[PDB]
């Protein structure tokens, strides 16, 4: 692998290990404003992020390189409302979108196509998570306005996936 | 809870999160350096950790309370052999073993019941994982001193649960 | 058992039973005012705090004392609503975990392990009780301004645990 | 057969292969509309209009003849709400019944026993869509007023059949 | 999406809804002219056509866009030999080739990788299918050429899958 | 498919040729030299190499092209030890991820989409190769300093893959 | 083991080593002329080849020999019909007979029992080669001249032994 290769790699690994930390987070606000099921949907995906992660530890390891771990910021913060919290999911994953993009165009321009070939789970996987997360966003649009429709939308992550 | 337990419970839930980057960490040094057996036990023991890190997270949650995990220091380092990265790995697991003394003790000393009970789970985990990686420390001082016994010991740490 | 410890375990014993008859009474106004869920959740629950007493009155029997059934006040209240009584028990639920508290500060004073280490079921039990209680009190905030609502929530108790 | 009826035959037909592609098309309205149950249902009904077309299809060539698909106009069209959705899907089930009522008079009229006879089956099934349909209709009046309402209807047209 | 992806996109998908009806038309000509071998093979291409357009028809929706069904031309006509309509067939497999591979072309160039993965799956099928209907073309030109080879091949073609 | 890659294609198929063979030439030389676990191990993955040549065969073949086996040079070679007759094969296995990719590069320049498509079975392929052979490199740099290590290596070949 | 049967074993390897090439080369000739049957017929026959090259391969290797693969040519060459070419592999199959009696008729001479029982496989196998090969001349004489009959006779040999 390229040094640059080597680097963008590393940084998206710490990158969803931030993620995973982040939805874990964001779980203990929807259980203490009383989401149980929204808390559960999002442990879940915060369990599926670090998939995510060890899949690139372990490309890295394979390729002969060493992986670094690097400073992990806070994730914490405060949100309004479940609709916040939620956007701000979807805005995330989003972003995550982005990066795996850029990654399989440096893939491309650097004639990696070994990357570019195990880049295209995550391709994949993303087209997947974002689609969930904007229904997610969706229902609460449909049913969001009172507790009975958030009573009833929470029961519904508790098993979303 | 009192003030004073949350934020040691608190406290005690960062360590362990840091303690399960740290492994996979040292894992990573050991594929790197060609220890893979050392590398995969060390990953199962991250994952480990991470549960540990879990059950925390959810006491505060059950507890009303509001986990926060903080900033996460680098767990990168060197190490110049195998036995030096056991002898640490052995040294952190006292000093976990320590922080659920001290919480314990703290827990007591409020007559926080509960607390203390939940406690328990850890207090025995604890005793055996440091008699697991003291027997990994010992296998090494025997087997280990040449390079032959390394391949063995590797080859045992890769199934060793 | 000094005479301190086989008076404690016995007050604590007809609590317990008192318990059992005020959820059970509890329920006759849920079913007397249409919540039959709710009514129906109860019900279990007042079985589950007999077991609770017959758990104490076997201990006390087991250590060669002779427990003893008082005189047991009634339990009949009245409420204003399903949310008042589900707030009452939540009360209750507490001052049990508080006397479980003072029960085992009291073994621990008077250096009689095998009572503390007897104790130790009914705070693991109690912590996950006042969990249970506190979450359908939390329900009927989120989806309790309804008759919908509380026809919902009702629905959910008939099977809640 | 005589001409008359291999072209009302085909005629209708065409008209089942353009049914199918007019819910197909609604389907996606509702997708972009989050009623993913309501779109679902629909892509389901598509695919059973289709079954309706191919057993025409089948007929015409049993019997010696040459089915033609002629030009299909494009479903595409606007619609302000589901409930207008569903009514010109009601109103367009009625159309195919009132087609299918004119072929068996045709049927009828011709002394052509045996496509009245194959006529038959549309006839019976005609008689469960409509049902059907207008119970869905039905249920849209019941509770569409609502989010909470649409969001639980929705639910329901996601197993309906 | 891209503006000019979602064009090229639902474009393709109005080509394979074509195509499949293309395919149905061509198998009635093969059971008037008493192919039936040949036209129930035709009948299960049209039936997978159909599955290639509703792929499309699926990820438009998944990515939040409406899939549009514009006007369909008819897909009628005369053929002179059961030869020159699997030559046309084959014609057609490999125009639809051709669009996949200028789809996938812009893929790449706008730095779309998430569509770019998704027309895998079509590159592949495509190049299942061109040699499918090759080998059909082959077997025509040798045992075909006279009557009786048709009778054998037409058996064939009854279970080719 | 363009001239210059069927070519390159053409030329790719032989080398695994060769490339198979030589792995069966190698096998002989540790068999010759004691070393029968490492000779199962080559003689199972000259196999292996035959198969990706089978694969590129049928590729030419489907796509209506004629493969061409050309003249094979002898790969009888001397080797001075059983490690460096590995660090050739390491040496191999790169060269051939190398020609790998400088056909998936002309694939991309020549806008074959189809043909790249085929190509990434390889990819995927030979980073697991690279990572196997790489693990043997390094096994034999820990434990391959005497007899009784290269004994027990020796005895972890026979029955790796 | 006599240096002239070292000599004679070698080049047999070698000479079934390029039979097996002959052949897969033949297999795409038939390919590339449609004759997808005959193609199958003679990849199962060049695997088939390859297995009598290594039972050689491992016989003068369990010997404590170093078997040596020498060059091979190119099998590249034309044929002007299906007819032709089998002939040849007829021809080609009763050369190899002939040498595997010359091999065994030295190992007598040579009073070399060990490597004389060791070719007996080799004898009763060529006897079933021959037949069979004589067989497919014989069936296309007999109904080979016509396509038709080629048609026929190609999906025969597709699953022929």
């Amino acid at each position: 692998l390229k040094p640059e290769m080597i680097e963008k790699l590393n940084e998206q690994m710490n990158l969803e290990l931030y993620s995973s930390l982040l939805y874990q987070q964001m779980s203990a606000w929807c259980s203490y404003h009383t989401f149980e099921g929204a808390a559960a949907f999002l442990r879940r995906h915060a369990q599926e992020e670090m998939t995510h992660m060890q899949r690139l530890f372990d490309y890295l390891t394979d390729t002969g390189n060493l992986p670094r771990i690097n400073t992990v910021e806070s994730p914490f913060a405060e949100y309004s409302s479940l609709d916040e919290l939620f956007q701000e999911t979807y805005k995330h994953e989003q972003l995550i979108t982005q990066k795996i993009n850029e990654l399989a165009h440096a893939a491309m321009t650097n004639q990696d196509y070994p990357t570019f070939n195990f880049l295209q789970w995550y391709v994949s996987e993303q087209h997947e998570e974002e689609k969930l997360f904007k229904s997610i966003i969706d229902k609460l649009s449909l049913a969001g306005k009172s507790g009975e429709g958030l009573y009833f939308i929470d029961k519904e992550l508790s098993t979303l996936d």
